[PDB]
């Protein structure tokens, strides 16, 4: 139920996402998640709720429901902190809000660096930084040497950007994970095949198609009749099928939910198996549709989505 990372740690295949989870609902959501059995929580500074996520974690550690070593906490470095001197500072802010002394995994959220400041998305659309991916990676590597994070990774990096880090002169720490958008409408067969051949674990975000995305005629995965049929045959819900889908592709999945019953439902995905036919069918539903396309950074020198994969 856990995947081995290149650093020797074991990462729980199922995690709870926290993007869009209200500050007044995520503490209770994480508390319930931990009781239900979740041991992996996906976080990020830009989500503006790590302090509240941290409240839930501390309560459970205090209750002794779990030990710190049983939990796998993940967070990400936002685009406005790509400078060499701003990385440790961003990581420490997150550690304070979460009320932890170390993170299990720290990811470079997006390959695009923005102008450092108060705005998460600085504008003039989007002011870039002259920093590059290799300089930021070297700063991430220092976080490991100082003991702030157990492992470092990337997110939304295309194969060429992943290659750039892998061929870095004096590369000390290899990216442990590449978190990307993945579901039946954006299968990512090529990037997943690429990352998995390099010992990099793939985490699939927006597994249900992110039905509550801020940007709202759009296609719905949870409402797809073809996927509802597969779910009925296994007597499961379409969400459990959509969550079981990446698991059988050897991917870590992090569905988001602030609803106790759905959080519990999303956990009941270990007692069934999708046939090889069900899998091939789900893969054929690919349309190359993205929920997160970073539209504002279309002309950024490091925009990841111009290459095929
Ligand atoms: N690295 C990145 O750039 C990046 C980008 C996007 C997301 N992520 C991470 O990936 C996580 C998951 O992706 P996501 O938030 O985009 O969305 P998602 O998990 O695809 O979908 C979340 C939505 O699905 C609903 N849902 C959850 N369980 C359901 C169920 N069993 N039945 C019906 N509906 C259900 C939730 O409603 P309720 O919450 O109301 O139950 C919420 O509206 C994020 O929270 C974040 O941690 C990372
Ligand atoms: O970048 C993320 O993780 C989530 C995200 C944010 Cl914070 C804002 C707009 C779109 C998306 Cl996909």
């Amino acid at each position: 139920s856990r995947l081995l990372l290149n650093n020797g740690a074991k990462m729980p295949i199922l995690g709870l996402g926290t993007w869009k989870s209200p500050p007044g609902q995520v503490t209770e959501a994480v508390k319930v998640a931990i009781d239900v059995g979740y041991r992996h929580i996906d976080c990020a500074h830009v989500y503006q709720n790590e302090n509240e996520v941290g409240v839930a974690i501390q309560e459970k550690l205090r209750e002794q429901v779990v030990k710190r070593e049983e939990l796998f906490i993940v967070s990400k470095l936002w685009c406005t902190y790509h400078e060499k001197g701003l990385v440790k500072g961003a990581c420490q802010k997150t550690l304070s809000d979460l009320k932890l002394d170390y993170l299990d995994l720290y990811l470079i959220h997006w390959p695009t660096g923005f102008k450092p400041g108060k705005e998460f998305f600085p504008l003039d659309n989007v002011v870039p930084s002259d920093t590059n991916i290799l300089d930021t990676w070297a700063a991430m590597e220092e976080l490991v040497d100082e003991g702030l994070v157990k492992a470092i990774g990337i997110s939304n990096f295309n194969h060429l950007q992943v290659e750039m880090i892998l061929n870095k002169p004096g590369l000390k720490y290899k990216p442990a994970v590449n978190q990307i958008e993945c579901h039946p409408y954006l299968t990512q067969e090529k990037l997943i095949q690429y990352c998995q051949s390099k010992g990099i674990v793939v985490t699939a975000y927006s597994p249900l198609g992110s039905p509550d995305r801020p940007y709202a005629e759009d296609p719905s995965l949870l409402e797809d009749p073809r996927i509802k049929a597969i779910a009925a045959k296994h007597n499961k819900t379409t969400a459990q099928v959509l969550i079981r889908f990446p698991m059988q592709r050897n991917l870590v999945v992090i569905p988001k939910s602030v609803t106790p019953e759905r959080i519990a439902e999303n956990f009941k995905v270990f007692d069934f198996e999708l046939s090889s036919q069900d899998m091939t069918t789900l893969l054929s539903y690919n349309r190359n549709w993205r929920v997160a396309a970073l539209l504002s950074c279309t002309s950024h020198k490091d925009y990841p989505f111009h290459e095929e994969f």
